[PDB]
C-alpha cells in the first residue's frame, strides 16, 4: 500500500490496531431452576403453582424427548480398531450438518456428566436461596440461581399478614405468568431443535432482570483488564439435559479465552471530500484493512466489538476483495472509484501525525503568524500542509499548530489519476443489456458472413 | 427439480415445511383505561393526578378529534335502486388509499357496539381490580384491563401510615411520569392518524410489563400445540373509540387463524464450499423453495416464524423467482454461479438420509473397516458416500455410520458443468463500462475492418 | 414534475410536507451522581459498597485519564500579535478530525464552567433525594438526579428492623450488580474515547427505568406542541468532568431548536399496480422528493420522525439523484422503469382529491347511479373517475362517491408510453456480464480470425 | 514413547487428583484398602506385607 | 509395524499409511517419488500432525 497516492486520491491513514478471535473454550455445567421454592408462603398460596406447571409441562416435555432421541441417534460402538466412540446411524438422524453432528458428539461426550448432575435431584429442589455453587468434590462444579427467588424471598414474603392471601395469590399469578412470559421469549427457537442451538447469555440475563455480571460473577469469569471489560457477550454453550421431575434445565457453558492471530493489524482510514470539476467526490474504499504479511483482506464488524486498540471478534470473518481494489490500494489511483456528494456534513480537513491533509479549495487555510492566505495550486486537489510552510495553522475558524515532518515525499506534487465516476442505475443496466444483444447479433450476423466469405 | 446434479454442484436437499398464512379473523373488542384508579389513596394523595391529566390530554384529545373527523367521512343510506353499501364521500378524504377505506367501513360497522361498550362509561370507571370483566351484554363482556393498578393496589396501598404522605407524592409522581413515558412510547407512531394503523400487541404488553399471554388469556384464545406457542406477536387490533371523559381506548383486535395455501412446500437446502481450479468456491442458490404444483417462487421468512413442520407467515410473501434461477434449479446448474469463501468456517461434509455428501481433498476420509483411506474422484467435487463403499465411515474427526443407497442414479459418475464467478460491487459496472468500451467500438472494428476488405 | 403523466404511468401525488432540520443548540450542564447516598441504612449494611466501588473505579478512572489527556493538548494564548484563540497541538494528538478538534475546543471552554461545578462536590455527594437543585449561582443552577435514590428511600428503608441485616445485605448486592451492569450497559462505546462521542438521552433514560419524560421536564425543555412531542428522541450531549472524588459526571448536553429550511417541499408516491402485457408491474420510483425551487433530489428519513404537517430530521440528508431519474419525473415516463409482482398484496385502486385512479382490468368497477360495468379503455391501464363519469362509483365492494375534476391535463385520453421492463440485480445479472462477455471474447478471438481474414 | 507421553499428559490432572489425598495414603494400617477418587470413583492402595 | 520416529527433532515418517500435515499452513503433505521414508524437519514447517 502506498500511503502518498491514497492520500492524493483523497483517504487518510488512520489507527492501526490489532485482531483477535475467541478460542480454546473450556467447559463449565450450571442448572437453571424454574418452580419458585415458597416456604414461608405455606400457610396461603392456594393452587397457584398448577397453571403455571401446567403451563411449562407443555414446554418441558418435547425438549426432553428430543435430547434423548439424540442420545438414542449415537451409540458407543468399535468396528475393528475404532477409536471406541462416537457412531451414529445414518438412517436414524435422517438429514443433518457438521455441527449437528458435534452437538450429538458434546451430548455423548457430556451424558456421563449429565448423570453425575442428575443423581442430585433433590439437592437441586432444596435450594431456599437463589444464587449457589455446588461442585462433584475438588473437580467438577455446578452452578444455579433465580431471579425471582429474591422477590418471593424480600418482597412478597414480608406482607404474609398485612395483605389478604387472595392478593398474594393473584400477584403472585399475574407475576408467575410474566416470568412464563420471559422463558416463553427466551426460548423462542429453543423450542425446534434444542441440541444445535447455542444459548445466547444477554437474553439468559433478560430472565433475571438484565444483570449480566451477577452470572459473569457466579461463573468464574473475572475480567480486569480493559479488552476483557466489554468482552463477555461470547460466552454461548448449549443445553444438556431437560429433566422434568426437578423442573430443572442442566445447561453447559464455555469460558472464553481471547487469542491472537500473528501478524494481523487492522486499519482506519478517514475519507474526505475533494472538489475536482466543481463537484465534491468522496473515495470508495473500504474503511478497516486486514495486512497479514503482505495479504490484504476485508472483513466486517458487523458482530464485533472494537476496543481501544484491538478488534474483538468472536470468530473470524475475512472476506476477498478483487484485485482491482489491490491495484487501487497499491499502486493504481486511477483504478480507484469515486462516488458523488453535495451534502453539508463531509469534512474537508483533517490531521495525520501533525500533518494538515485539507482541500482549501473550500476551506479557509491561512497561517495566522505571516497573516497570507494559502492557495489550492492546480497540481494537486487534496493540499498538504506541515510546519515547512507554517508551523502556525489557521483552518476555517480553528487555530492550530502542526510539527514533526513530511515523510518520504509530499502528495501535492505528485500527478492525480481521477478515476471513472461510479455511479450505477437499473436503467444503465437495462439498456446496456440492450445495445449488448443489438450489437452482438450485428456482430454474429457478420461474423457468419465473413466466415462464408473466408475463400474467395 | 434434480437433486442429483444440484448435489453435484454443491447443493444439498434440507428439509420439506409446510407453508401456512393467517386468514379469516374473527374480532373481539377491549377496553383500555389510563387514569389509575386510586381509592385507599384518599387519605394522602395531593393533585399529583392534574399534572399527569394535563400531560396526557394533549394525546386523548387530537386522537379523538381526528377518529369523529373521520367518522364524519362515511355515511350510510340507499343510492338510488342499490340497497346500500357504507357510501363514503371523497371530498372530505383528500388523498386517501385502499386500505384507509377499508378501515374506514370498519369503523362504520363497529360504531354500533362503541356506542354500546361507551354506554358503560360509569361501569369502565369504576374498576378498582387490576383485569375484571363486566358483562356486556346477556352472552358479550368486556376486558377492563391494568396493569399498574396492581401496583397501587398492593405497593403502595400498605404505606399509607408507615411514610410521609409527601415521598408517596414524590413515588407516584416518578412512576406517572415513567408510565406517560410508556404511552409516549407505545403510541408514537399512532398520534399521526389513529384510524388505519395497526396496533402490535407486544408493544401493548409492554405497557403491562411485557406479559402477552395475561392479554391472550383475557382475551380468550388459548392456545395448546406447538404451532400456537410460538404463534402469539402476530395479533393485530384496531382503535374504534378515544373516550376522553373516562380517559378510555375502545380498541377491536382480531383473533387470528392459520390457513393453509395447498400444494406448498417450503423446501431448504445446505450450502457446501467446494475446492475447483485451487480455490474454494460456494454456489449463489437461495435457501428457501416454495414449490406448489410444479412451480418455483421466492419467499422471504424476514417476519416469518419458522416452526419444526411448517413455516408461519402473517400474510403471504410470495416473489417471482428469477427463471434463470429456476433453470438453476433445474437441469443446467451451470447458469448458477458461485463465489470465493476463503473463511475458515465453511462445511465440507454433510449427512442426508444416511448419504455423507463430502469435500474429500481437505477433510480426512476413511472406513475403520477396512483401514484405508478415500481418494477424491477425478470426474467431481462433492463426493458421494454411502454403505456400499463402507457402512462405517470416518470423516474428518467423527467416526459415523450410514445407511439407505444412491438414489435414481449416481450424481458422482457424470460430467460436471462449473459456471461463471460472480463479484458483487459497483466497481464491477465501472468495469463493466470499461471492458465494454474495450469491446463496444472494438466490435464497431469489428462492422468496419471486415467489410474494408470483403468487397474484393 | 408532471402528476399527470406519472399517474399515467401509475402513480399517484401523496401528501405534501415541509421540511424541519434541527440547528443552533444552547448548552446546559447537569451532573449525575453514582455512589448512592444511604443515610438511614447506617445500622445494617455491612461494606457491600466497596465490591460496587472496586467495580466502578476501573471505568472511573480510565474515562478521567482519557478526559483530562484530550485537555491537556489544547492551549490558549495565540503568539500571533492580533489573533487569539484555542490552539491544539497538532503533533500531540497524531491522528485527528473535525468533531473531534472542535469538541476538543468545547470542553476548553466548558473547562472553567466544570471547575465552576467542581467546586460544588461536597454538594453534590450530600443529596439524599432523587432529583433536586442545587445554587450554583446567583441565577444558575445545577439539576443533580439519581434513579436509584427513590429506592433506597420508599423501598429498602422501612425494611430495616421487620428483615434480617444480611438479606438486606444481599439484596443491595444483587441491586448494585444489575445497577453496574446498566452502567457497563450504557459506557459501551464511552470507553474507547470518551470525549468525541456524544450520548443519547433515551441511553441515560434507561439507566433511570426508561423514564426519558422526567429528565426532559428536570432539564426544562417542556414541549406543548403536537410537532415536539414526538421530537426528543433525538437530544445530544457529552461528558465535560469524570471526577473521581464523589464518583460523579458532569455532563453538558445540548437543547434542541427545530429550523425550517427554505422552500424545501417532500413530497410523498403511491405506487399502484397496473396490468399490463397480461401482468403485473409496478412504477419504479422513490417514495419521497424534495423539491425547492425547482430541484428534485432524495432524503432518507432512516432516523427522521415523520409528522402529519412536516418532515423532522437531527440533520440534514440531501442525497443526488440520476438524471434519468429526473427526466422520468418530469417528462419521459418511457425512461420510467417498472417491476414484476404477482402477490396478492398490491392495491389497484386509491382516492387523490375525490379523484379515483382504479385499474378496472382486475378491479370490479361499477357507476351505481345507473348500474352498469366500467370497461378498460385500450389507450390507458389506470382508470380516471371523478363526478363526469357517475358521482356514485362502485370499486371492489365500496360504494365511494368523488368529487373535483381532472385539474388541468386529462390521463384516460393521453397515450402510454410504458418503458423497458427493469430487471433487479441481486446477484445474478453479474454473471449476465459474465457469460455474455465470454461470448463477447469469442469474438475477441474472431478479431484474430478477422485479421486472417484480412490476410488470406 | 510419544504415546506414553501423551498419555501421561492426559492423565496428570488425575494423578494430581491421588496425590491430593497423600496423608490418607500413609494412614492404612490393612493390606488392601479402597479409597474414595471422586463421587463415584475409587482407587486401591494395597501393601501385601 | 511403526511407520514414523523421532531422532534429534527430524521426524522419519512414512506418510503413504500415516497421516502428515502442517497446521501452520493448514495442508497434506504429500510422498515423494523419489524417497520412500519422508524427511520431515523444521525447514518445511515446525509444527507438524
Ligand atoms: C430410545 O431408546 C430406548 C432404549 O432402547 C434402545 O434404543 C433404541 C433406539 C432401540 O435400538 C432399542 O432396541 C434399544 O433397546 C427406548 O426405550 C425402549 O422403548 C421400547 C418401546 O419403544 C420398550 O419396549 C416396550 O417394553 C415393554 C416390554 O414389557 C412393553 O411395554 C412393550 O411391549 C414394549 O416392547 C423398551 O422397554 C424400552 N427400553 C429398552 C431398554 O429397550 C426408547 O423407546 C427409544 N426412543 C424414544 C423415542 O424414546
Ligand atoms: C362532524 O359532524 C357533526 C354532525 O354534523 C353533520 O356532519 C358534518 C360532517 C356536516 O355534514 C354537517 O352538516 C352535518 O350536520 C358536526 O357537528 C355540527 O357542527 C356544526 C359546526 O361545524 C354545528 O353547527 C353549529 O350549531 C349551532 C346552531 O345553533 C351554532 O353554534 C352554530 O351557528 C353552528 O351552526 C352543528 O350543530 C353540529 N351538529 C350537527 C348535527 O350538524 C361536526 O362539526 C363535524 N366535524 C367535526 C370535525 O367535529
Ligand atoms: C498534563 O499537563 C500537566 C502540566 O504540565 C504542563 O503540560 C505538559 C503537557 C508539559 O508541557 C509540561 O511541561 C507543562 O508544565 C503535566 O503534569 C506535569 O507532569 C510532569 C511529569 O511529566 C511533572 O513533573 C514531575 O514533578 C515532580 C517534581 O517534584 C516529580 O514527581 C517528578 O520528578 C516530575 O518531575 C509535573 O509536576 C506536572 N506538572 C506541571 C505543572 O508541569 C502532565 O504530564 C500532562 N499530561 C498528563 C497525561 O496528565
Ligand atoms: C421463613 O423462612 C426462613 C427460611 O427457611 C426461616 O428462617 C423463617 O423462620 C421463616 N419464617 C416464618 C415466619 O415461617
Ligand atoms: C499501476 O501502478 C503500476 C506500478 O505499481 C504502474 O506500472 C502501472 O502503470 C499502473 N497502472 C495504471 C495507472 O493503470
Ligand atoms: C515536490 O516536487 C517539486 C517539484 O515539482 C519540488 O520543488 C518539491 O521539493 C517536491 N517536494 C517533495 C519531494 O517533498
Ligand atoms: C436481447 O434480450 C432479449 C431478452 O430480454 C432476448 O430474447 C433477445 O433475443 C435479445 N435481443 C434483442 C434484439 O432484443
Ligand atoms: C381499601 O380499598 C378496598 C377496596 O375499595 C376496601 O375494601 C378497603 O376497606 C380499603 N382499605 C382501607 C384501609 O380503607
Ligand atoms: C439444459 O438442460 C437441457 C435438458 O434439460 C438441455 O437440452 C440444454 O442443452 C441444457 N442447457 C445448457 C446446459 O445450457
Ligand atoms: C455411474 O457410472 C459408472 C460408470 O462410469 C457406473 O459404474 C455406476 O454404476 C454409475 N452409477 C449409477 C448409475 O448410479
Ligand atoms: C463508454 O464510455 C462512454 C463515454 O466515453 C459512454 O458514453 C459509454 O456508455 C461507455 N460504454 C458502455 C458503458 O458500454
Ligand atoms: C432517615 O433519614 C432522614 C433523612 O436524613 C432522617 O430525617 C430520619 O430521621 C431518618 N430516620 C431514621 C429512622 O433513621
Ligand atoms: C422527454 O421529454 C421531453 C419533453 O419534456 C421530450 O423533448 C423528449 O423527447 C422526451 N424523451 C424521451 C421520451 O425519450
Ligand atoms: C380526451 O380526449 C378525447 C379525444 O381523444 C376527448 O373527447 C375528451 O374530451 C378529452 N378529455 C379531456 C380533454 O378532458
Ligand atoms: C469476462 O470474461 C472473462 C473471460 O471469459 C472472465 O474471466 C471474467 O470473469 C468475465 N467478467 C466478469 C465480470 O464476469
Amino acid at each position: 500500500v502506498d500511503f502518498e497516492r491514497l492520500a492524493s486520491i483523497g483517504g487518510i491513514k488512520g489507527h492501526s490496531k490489532l485482531y483477535k478471535i475467541k478460542g480454546h473454550p473450556t467447559t463449565k455445567d450450571i442448572v437453571i431452576k424454574l418452580v419458585p421454592n415458597l416456604n414461608n408462603l405455606t400457610v396461603c398460596s392456594e393452587m397457584s403453582i398448577d397453571g403455571y406447571l401446567n403451563l411449562i409441562n407443555a414446554v418441558i416435555i418435547p425438549i426432553s424427548q428430543s435430547l434423548e432421541l439424540m442420545r438414542n441417534n449415537v451409540k458407543d460402538g468399535t468396528p475393528n480398531e475404532n477409536i471406541f466412540g462416537a457412531i451414529v446411524a445414518g438412517a436414524a438422524l435422517g438429514i443433518a450438518t457438521a455441527a449437528q453432528v458435534t452437538s450429538v458428539v458434546a451430548l455423548h461426550k457430556s451424558n456421563q456428566n449429565a448423570a453425575k448432575i442428575n443423581s442430585l435431584r433433590d439437592s437441586i429442589t432444596k435450594t431456599n436461596q437463589a444464587v449457589e455453587q455446588l461442585s462433584l468434590g475438588v473437580q467438577e462444579t455446578v452452578s444455579v440461581l433465580m431471579g425471582l427467588q429474591d422477590q418471593i424471598n424480600t418482597n412478597l414474603v414480608p406482607k404474609i399478614n398485612i395483605l389478604s392471601c387472595k392478593q398474594l395469590s393473584n400477584t403472585l399469578n399475574i407475576m408467575l405468568l410474566q416470568y412464563y412470559s420471559q422463558i416463553l421469549t427466551v426460548f423462542g427457537p429453543n423450542l425446534r431443535d434444542p441440541a444445535t442451538v447455542p444459548v445466547s447469555i444477554q437474553a439468559l440475563s433478560q430472565l433475571f432482570e438484565g444483570n449480566l455480571e451477577l452470572l459473569t460473577s457466579s461463573l468464574g469469569i473475572s475480567s480486569t483488564d480493559f479488552n476483557d471489560l466489554l468482552t463477555g457477550k461470547l460466552i454461548t454453550g448449549s443445553i444438556i439435559w431437560a429433566d422434568t421431575q426437578g423442573h430443572y434445565l442442566i445447561l453447559r457453558v464455555n469460558i472464553p479465552d481471547l487469542i491472537e492471530v500473528p501478524g494481523a493489524v487492522i486499519q482506519e482510514f478517514i475519507k474526505i471530500g475533494y472538489n475536482f470539476g466543481g463537484s465534491l467526490w468522496m473515495p470508495t474504499i473500504p474503511n478497516k484493512i486486514i495486512i497479514r504479511g503482505y495479504h490484504l483482506s476485508l472483513i466486517d464488524s458487523t458482530n464485533c466489538i472494537i476496543t481501544d486498540n484491538s478488534y474483538v471478534c468472536d470468530r473470524d470473518y475475512s472476506l476477498p476483495m478483487n484485485p482491482i481494489l489491490r491495484e487501487c490500494f497499491e499502486g493504481n489511483t486511477s483504478s480507484c472509484g469515486r462516488e458523488m456528494v453535495l451534502n453539508s456534513y463531509i469534512p474537508l480537513y483533517a490531521l495525520s501525525e501533525g500533518v494538515i491533509y485539507a482541500n482549501c479549495l473550500a476551506t479557509s487555510c491561512k497561517c495566522a503568524t505571516t497573516n497570507k492566505p494559502i492557495v489550492q495550486s492546480t497540481s494537486t486537489v487534496i493540499t498538504m500542509i506541515d510546519n515547512s510552510k507554517c508551523p502556525v495553522v489557521e483552518v476555517g475558524k480553528q487555530m492550530i499548530s502542526v510539527g514533526s515532518y513530511l515523510g518520504q515525499v509530499s502528495p501535492n506534487n505528485l500527478t492525480i489519476e481521477i478515476g471513472p465516476p461510479v455511479y450505477t442505475e437499473p436503467v444503465d443496466i437495462t439498456n446496456q443489456l440492450g445495445n449488448i444483444n443489438e450489437t452482438l447479433s450485428k456482430t454474429l450476423d457478420l461474423i457468419k458472413q465473413s466466415n462464408s466469405i473466408l475463400d474467395m
